[PDB]
């Protein structure tokens, strides 16, 4: 509870995908470990979980998410958030000048609230949650046999989504999270990038601004502002990464070798174990003052939908998001590229 | 079993009342041994419950069920089939003609399918039932620490409900419930549902007692519903325990025509004559397919109440009709 | 302007027909002297005109009027008022307890407002007529060549529409008009009728309660309560009369020759040549006080749409409706069957 | 007349306009020789008018435009196609995959239809015109007295209007008037339309004045819209003499060079240049293909307009930004 909460808010419920061509998220799903565990009443949508994480797979046709996918690619195309009372967060939302979106319900179905977000996604206010009561057991129908919890590579929570947006509009964005539910720029990078946290310490929303480079590149493949990476926690990331690697998982390359030996100097006595860390490229971050140690252990996958990747964070004491990574690798390619040409 | 159910008809789930004055519905929930037992989670609607009947009161302001009270007065504003599936049988009704009304539902509620039925109320159609998996375990909030199951005066399930329609249109409301849920026949028409528990009959007809309703209620509407018992001798007692008004018992000339109307019925005669209570039935080669049915005073308008107890009859307790009659002839004569 | 007019009515609009069978109400309208003169831009109705009276043809399928025309038969299916401003009638109606009927519009079409009316028939609020501005004139085209104020066998205005309702519901038609519109009760009648006028001095519309009679009957074969009678004036209603019966309209069967005799009798010195109304079966009412004549002329057509059927009149100072020619057709019918057995 | 019109296009019919700080668009309608000529019947927007062209300022509260204005300012929030049949498009933008924008359209008033086009304006398809018949004579009032066809300062019809779009989606809105409309391709893209007086030219690009446009409007949009006229040098004095500002005249050098560049044009050099006019087209075999425009600054954001006219030159002025380029070093050398 960090400030002012009005909206109610209480974490991400979950996050929504669809595609305009058919079998590209199915098999993503899989290499993270998440698994298909029920089917929709009526409509062709599915959930997928893994841990505490929904993950809902939108294959409607003539659907809202349909229409955002065939302007954008495979994409996340939904983001909910928890909140204590949705309608009067509804209400309050539309007071403060937000659009509604309209999501078509079927006859003995919940009628889920919706705003105009980021790219013209929707953000549901979901207010129905926990074991019997969540919409998954309104809404959904679980696969006969198979089990409601499963836990596959150890992601707990979403951690974070992070958007890419056009020159100019994150500003515009973070007063819609500031506005609209009290968000509040917690960090802010200069490499160009404003941390948005939510009252409840755990919506993070980070939004990113380019020119000619990875994010200018992201609005011209994604054809318009939308999240560029969704983060997953996991309470072991070395463990977490050996049974994603089980799966089938990619990551991007390992930085070079080099990276790995000036972690002393970056992080002095961070305690990691750094033969385990240089054989898997995971990535390391954080501070270290004064007998406390605030970390951070990362590691990206590569583009999966699209231009969209993921990340898988464990968190030592470190709230901030990789960001020491961008000038610790270029020193690291920099002497490594020096010591052979 | 009866026949083939191609909307896939389960029993009556609810039925949803109104009215135009507050404080008049909740005193003849309770005398009827009816609980309070939880609450809508935003609407100011409630749910009595007692056996397996669930009896909405709907309270919200200028929606569907107040134009409907306002119209009507005391009424029985909303009725709701129980069903397989609720989105195929929505469109079935709608590809075969009926109407649509829509109700308006909130964020995070569910979306209730109805069409229009007798006298313009809703009729829903309900696919979730059943503990836990119920639309009030869904939209409810149960009053905490409250019994969820009441049982009071040992009402068990709706047995019927009747329409009063206009003269003509019993057939307009046959055909109603023939073509859209294959309801079949089987002045007044007993019209019964492919499921062996829905039954809804309709009644016409002047300046008699039906006449009267249409009348006072402002149109076609449900005249009187049934809710089916057990022990209607052990109801009556725990309903006038209570503070129910039941029509006035009959002359005891009623009661001297039992055993030639209905030879060897068996029945109490001195229990049932205490109570005001009714019989019918026959009784051919040895099989006693018999009824009792006691109703109350109109408490809604000109709408009331009948709990009846089936020992095997099928019927509605039709032959008490010239059964009275006659008790009245015979006790004016002695008078 | 009678008395006070919140709503701003100013007269009838138009009156709308639908059948569910095909080619029953066409030909109705061609004997009682209706032109067709337009049609819809989209949809597959209507317009005919003769005077001042227009009258929309719904032949639209799935439409409000279609469902409406289904379970009554042929009938008068909507019914539509002049007011000098539509959104504020339409909102006080609303405010005041009507519900909304809504009539699905088309693109590039005008959205009408209408309430539940009798049998469930809307009442539409028009504030726009008048030649260049009427409601015809945007939403109609016009036949080519056709004349848009064909003049007929001379009917002018409707002068009424009167309803038949079930047994109780006379006052609760009359508590709608009431209230929502001002309207009063101006006659009763005892034979059951309350004749209700509008504030404008023109809109009237009396409500008929029956047993075992000529109401019981109509609701009967009606399938509910509906306009059992339209009413047309018309400036000479003998001239009216040679002119609809040149075209094969069909009237009741006038009374018996008893009839005519009495009419010194019943009202003295009334002027009319009694020669011509009894050769046509014109009937004739109203009242005979100090050199003050109040008259009136009407006869009535058969059955024409099921049991609707409609009526001719003109109005020579009396505002009634006809009723003293329920009495005065008894004693004829009596005195005529006594001088034959 | 150029080729097959699938949704019968027939011109531009209107343009709207939506600010959210009052008391900014009409002295800006004004200088540029519009006059207010009616008003909504119910809702707070107005008719500006000038020549042939129509513009619509929409005021209306809690509605498309406010919301649109709320997000980029004071924009053009609206544009209008005119069209033969408007229904028979409606539903042909539907089938092959438009989205519609619905325009909550009050009593007796005309239900106007719409896609989502440029940046989330709608697009309506109007197809009711001309005097007596419009969607002004309709749904507005004229101010009673006021000439109804104010001719102005002589502009004459909406020519063309440009979008500036993010990198990458030129393409995207080159299908979109492609698939919908059969617009033709005739860094910028030239789309026209079938009807021969519908041109939309589509803008990308870093660090520029599209950059920065893209950046001050929030968004994709209409950059300027440009209204042509018969005299430019007539509509110049006129336009100046009400309060008209311009971007500010190229330097010297470049009217040093037009007869270089254009050799034999023909155009009065001097009255030319007294007003900051540029030139722009082709002489090759004695036919001499030009043009004449001026622009005007930011007035609603980073939105202007363009006053151009036609000597026979399709284009748009495009060499003039080379020209132009070539001015400011043969001036900064001689300075
Ligand atoms: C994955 C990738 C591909 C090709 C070029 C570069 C990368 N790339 C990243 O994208 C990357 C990101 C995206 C983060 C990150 O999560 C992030 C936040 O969530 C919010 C604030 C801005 C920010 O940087 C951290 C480290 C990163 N590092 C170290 C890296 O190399
Ligand atoms: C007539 C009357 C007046 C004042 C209060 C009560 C009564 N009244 C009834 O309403 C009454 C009813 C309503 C039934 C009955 O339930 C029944 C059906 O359920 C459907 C078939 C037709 C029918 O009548 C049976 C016997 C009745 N009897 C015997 C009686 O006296
Ligand atoms: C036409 C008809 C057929 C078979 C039985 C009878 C008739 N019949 C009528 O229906 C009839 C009517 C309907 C009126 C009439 O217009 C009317 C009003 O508009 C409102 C108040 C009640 C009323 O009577 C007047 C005279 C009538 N007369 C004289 C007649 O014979
Ligand atoms: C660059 C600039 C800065 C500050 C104000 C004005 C300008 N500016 C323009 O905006 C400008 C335009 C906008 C056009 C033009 O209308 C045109 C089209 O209509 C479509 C094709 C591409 C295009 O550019 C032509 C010449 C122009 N010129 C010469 C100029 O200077
Ligand atoms: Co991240
Ligand atoms: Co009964
Ligand atoms: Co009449
Ligand atoms: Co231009």
């Amino acid at each position: 509870d960090l400030y002012e909460n009005p909206m109610g808010l209480m974490g991400f419920e979950f996050i929504e995908f669809a595609s305009p061509t058919p079998g590209t998220l199915e098999p993503i799903f899989e290499i993270m470990g998440f698994t298909k565990v029920a089917t929709h009443r009526s409509k062709n949508v599915h959930l997928y979980r893994q841990g505490e994480i929904n993950l809902i797979l939108n294959n409607e046709p003539n659907s809202i998410a349909s229409y955002f996918a065939a302007e954008h690619g495979p994409s996340v195309c939904g983001m909910a958030f928890r909140v204590k009372d949705s309608q009067k967060a509804y209400n309050r939302a539309l007071e403060l000048g937000a659009q509604p979106i309209h999501i078509d319900t079927g006859p003995m179905e919940l009628n889920l609230p919706a705003i105009k977000g980021i790219g013209g996604a929707p953000l549901y206010l979901i207010d129905r949650f926990g074991e019997g009561s969540s919409i998954y057991d309104i809404d959904f129908v679980y696969l006969e046999g198979v089990e409601r919890n499963p836990v596959g590579a150890g992601l707990k929570v979403i951690d974070h989504l992070t958007h890419n947006v056009y020159r100019g509009r994150m500003v515009y964005w973070a007063n819609f999270y500031e506005k609209l539910f009290n968000f509040r720029e917690a960090r802010y990078f200069d490499i160009t990038s404003k941390a948005m946290s939510a009252p409840d310490g755990m919506i993070r929303i980070p939004l990113n601004e380019e020119g000619a480079g990875q994010i200018e590149e992201f609005l011209m493949q994604f054809n318009g502002e939308g999240i560029q990476h969704v983060a997953f926690l996991t309470d072991d990331l070395v463990k977490t990464w050996d049974a994603l690697k089980k799966i089938g998982m990619r990551f991007m390359t390992a930085p070079p070798d080099t990276y790995y030996e000036m972690l002393e100097g970056r992080l002095p006595d961070h305690g990691e174990p750094v033969d385990q860390l240089q054989a898997r490229g995971i990535l390391l971050d954080g501070s270290s003052v004064e007998g406390d140690k605030r970390l951070l252990l990362q590691i990206f996958s590569e583009t999966l939908m699209g231009p969209v990747f993921f990340e898988f964070i464990q968190r030592k004491g470190d709230d901030g998001f990789g960001e020491g990574n961008f000038k610790a690798l270029f020193e690291s390619i920099e002497r490594d590229q020096v010591r052979r040409g």
